[PDB]
């Protein structure tokens, strides 16, 4: 009945799917509760603590599973740690930074890149749609990977490009901005914190009206991802033979080194929840993509039931996004983003225009 208890239960069942030990599960449920602050004790009969853009129903929690062939999926959880401060973006951001720095102190990792950017992304009177989200990679051992998401539009949407360019310059990526493809917006900048072999600075781009061919041509990494695989993924996720006309697809461009001046990674994010009548269809598309890339779709079916007992066709939005992930020298990866639905289940649609 409480927000933290629903989220804890969902995470526990997902940890089972990920094959984590009971010890690691208990550790990470505790981390999740800490991340939610006072909102963890919030009755679900009351409104969401914030009008957060993290999920459609404003649950300040979202899960995702990263699939590799011949492996259990990697489990991650995204949270808005300052959600108890509500829609006061300045205080929301301050509270989120405090939670990240508490994690950093606990697990002994650097916030140098983040502190270098703080003044750019946390001005006195910030604009929306977010201040700070944090994703935890729930690794065996109980020490998670930490990822922080910041708002390029914190200084106004018309200054988002300016903010991203200055951020990349401060991080030593002096060619990265000009290497990006053109876009219709800059929804997020993200950083890898903690133990990472090659920590990324990730630039997310919004594209209105993307086609399947666009999806395969937007990469800027070397080596170039297979265009055919990207077009097929886009068509499957959007059910096309055709442009993604509603919720726009996103691309994410990861920079791990400064020598090439170009990204080392490319991810295509498709908001499948706006292109299906209900989650029965979104699940069908998800398992098709997983099976195309030799990943265990049965684990996804178990993950959906772990998050929600409802019939898939009774609503839409449980599967929020599908993503195809390319990273230099790493195997191709598929990520499924799964909603908590703590506050509402969106009704099925009778058609998709």
């Amino acid at each position: 009945a409480l927000l933290g208890d629903l989220a804890t239960g969902q995470l526990t069942r997902l940890c089972e799917v990920a094959g984590l030990t009971e010890a690691d599960t208990a550790a990470y449920t505790g981390v999740l509760i800490e991340s939610l602050g006072t909102s963890a004790g919030r009755p679900l009969s009351l409104p969401p603590p914030s009008r957060t853009f993290l999920s459609d129903d404003h649950t300040p929690v979202e899960f995702s599973l990263a699939f590799l062939p011949g492996r259990a999926p990697h489990l991650r959880v995204l949270v808005e740690p300052g959600c108890s401060s509500g829609d006061d973006l300045a205080e929301n951001g301050r509270a989120g930074l405090r939670a990240v720095h508490t994690m950093a102190d606990r697990w002994g990792f650097s916030t140098e890149q983040l502190d270098r950017l703080e003044d750019l992304f946390f001005p006195s009177s910030p604009e929306g749609p977010l201040a700070l989200w944090c994703a935890l990679e729930l690794r065996s051992g109980g020490v998670p990977g930490v990822k922080v998401y910041l708002n390029p539009a914190a200084n106004g949407a018309d200054r988002a490009a300016e903010t991203v360019r200055e951020a990349l310059a401060r991080l030593g990526h002096l060619q990265a901005f000009d290497a990006l493809p053109r876009a219709d917006g800059f929804p997020f900048l993200a950083l890898d914190l903690g133990d990472w072999d090659a920590p990324r600075v990730k630039i997310y781009l919004k594209h209105l009206g993307m086609s399947a061919a666009d999806a395969g041509s937007l990469p800027r990494m070397s080596p170039a991802p297979s265009r055919e695989q990207l077009e097929e993924f886009f068509r499957t996720a959007g059910d096309l033979p055709g442009r993604l006309a509603g919720r726009p697809a996103l691309t994410c461009h990861s920079f791990t080194e400064t020598a090439t001046g170009r990204p080392s990674g490319y991810t295509l994010h498709v908001p499948v929840r706006d292109y299906v009548r209900h989650d029965g269809e979104a699940r069908d598309r998800a398992v098709a993509v997983l099976r195309e890339h030799d990943m265990d779709s049965a684990a996804l079916d178990r993950a959906l039931a772990a998050v929600s007992p409802r019939p898939l066709s009774d609503g839409v939005g449980l599967i929020a996004y599908l993503a195809l992930v390319h990273q230099r020298g790493r195997p191709t990866r598929v990520t499924v983003y799964v909603s908590s639905e703590a506050y509402e289940v969106r009704p099925p649609r009778e058609t998709v225009p």
